[PDB]
């Protein structure tokens, strides 16, 4: 029968991440001056971050409980600080996840789910706890992200291209055409726990040479139209925690849309 978490509103938010009582704390480096903003800029492009942040949400809870109002409070405020930076990623693409995070107006204890809450989400390091939000407080209703956001890594061993094992090459031109079932969570944590496998379509060349190296020159785009966000589909050890939350607290699953499409080039040698 799960517990209810409040989104995100100022009526209900409190003044700063974990309430003071923890924080966002990157790796130690020996040092002071310019040398340590360096060192919160770098961690907050992390993937740690995120983690870091759904790690100290599962701690707290562990150590003052899951009915406690102010764990509840907790919850509800963290996530909304990502809400509101990965809000200023979209809003502002190319600037940095710490400044996204820290943007000044609007005020990231000021975030309110139900009027700012957006279908698109940045792909980046924040986007694992916006989903989780949408989760808590989305209302089944779809979301999207764009594929050259998702940092995309394809080894094209894995594929259909990996039947040139049958030693052909050369060329130097050998047409791809294919269906294939891509597993971000295999390498990408981020990726990972909120799309897990996804079915892409590929389209391009693949270039083997007479001494085994080949590479294929080749686009991407997602072959299914929509992916589902529930615990079944996370995948890597940040979605594992996704799921840990999301089984606690209460929540509806939605659709997440991959539009878009990107150029891939990969090589290797037999
Ligand atoms: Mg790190």
């Amino acid at each position: 029968e799960t517990l209810t978490v409040h989104a995100p509103s100022p009526s209900t938010n409190l003044p700063s991440y974990g309430n003071g009582a923890f924080s966002l704390s990157a790796p130690h480096v020996p040092g002071a001056g310019p040398l340590l903003v360096q060192v919160v800029y770098s961690f907050f492009q992390s993937p740690n971050m995120c983690l870091q942040a759904l790690t100290q949400l599962e701690d707290y809870i562990k150590k003052h409980g899951a009915s406690n109002p102010l764990t509840l409070q907790i919850i509800s405020t963290n996530i909304g600080y990502f809400c509101n930076a990965d809000r200023n990623l979209v809003l502002h693409p190319g600037i940095s996840v710490y400044d996204a995070y820290h943007f000044a107006k609007p005020a990231p204890s000021q975030y309110d789910y139900r009027s700012m809450n957006m279908k698109q989400m940045s792909g980046n390091v924040t986007t694992p706890i916006v989903a989780l939000a949408h989760y808590l407080w989305g209302n089944g209703a779809e979301r999207s992200v764009n594929i050259a956001n998702i940092g995309l890594k394809i080894s094209p061993m894995k594929i259909n291209q990996i039947k040139d094992i049958i030693k052909s090459g050369v060329v130097g031109t050998f047409p791809v055409s294919t269906k294939f079932t891509h597993a971000t969570g295999d390498y990408n944590v981020i990726t990972g726990a909120y799309l897990g496998n996804i079915t892409l379509k590929t389209e391009g060349t693949l270039t083997i040479s007479a001494n085994g190296s080949w590479t294929y020159n080749g686009v991407v785009r997602s072959y299914d139209d929509k992916y589902d966000f529930n615990a079944s589909t996370h995948r890597g050890i940040i979605g594992e925690s996704l799921t840990r939350l999301g089984a606690m607290f209460s929540g509806k699953e939605y659709q997440i849309l991959l539009p878009g499409e990107i150029h891939i080039k990969e090589s290797g040698k037999r």
